């Protein structure tokens, strides 16, 4: 089945980390311990870990450095992206692209994380959400 | 709302990466172009976007590399776990580590895509599945 169960960023900082998401995003943890934290999403758990723990499980060398990925949080509103962001870049963000109308119209921007995971911030009203969360590719 | 809408991967390749997602994990594209490949996941979207068109759209430089991260595709069956990530290895994947009981219980394995981005497969029977995959966090 086409699922991911749980997206693993790996951190340096638990507390720089958590102030991203509690602060910036407004989500709140479903577990934390000194080493990892889960946060309840629309179908799939997004985790932090410490970078050191991450690369031990997976037992070869993982960088620490953010790679070639980006995710994506789409909101309801063309009006909810600005305010979203100035969030995101005071609880740590830094800002990589403010927002303007993409190609595939809408209107998106890009924030990373403290730790370099670069979020895509965007308004897609072709593409519908759920009650839930749940958003689904529509052409 | 704690919400993520789609995971964007930078490949290089989109008939190698084609092949992993599509004869390694049996997954069926929603979208293709030349550029980028959608697939419907369980409340969001995966995608698979040449390297050089994800970087454009950021606006900074973007690595073509894997980042410190790994998906997990969580199976119904402990017998499930071993059998996918052959199937993932014969489709271009990178066997990372072979399948073996971390240690929160269970059974997992990691396996690479053609661009290195990191795929864990695991058994985790604490964790409810849902019909249409929903993975949801219990303790």
């Amino acid at each position: 089945l086409q699922q991911v169960a749980v997206i693993t960023l790996g951190i340096g900082d638990l507390e720089a980390s958590a102030r991203f998401y509690g602060e910036g995003f407004g989500w709140a943890p479903v577990f934390r311990n000194p080493e990892i934290i889960f946060y309840q999403m629309n179908g799939f758990v997004l985790a932090t870990w410490l970078v050191q723990n991450l690369q031990e499980d997976v037992g070869v060398a993982v960088t620490s450095r953010p790679g070639s990925m980006a995710l994506a949080h789409n909101v309801r509103a063309e009006t909810e992206v600005a305010p979203l962001m100035e969030r995101l870049v005071a609880a740590g963000g830094q800002l990589l692209r403010p927002a303007d109308a993409p190609p595939h119209g809408g209107l998106r921007g890009y924030v990373a994380d403290p730790d370099g995971h670069i979020w895509e911030i965007a308004f897609n009203p072709v593409w519908p959400i759920g009650a839930d969360g749940s958003v689904t590719f529509a052409a």
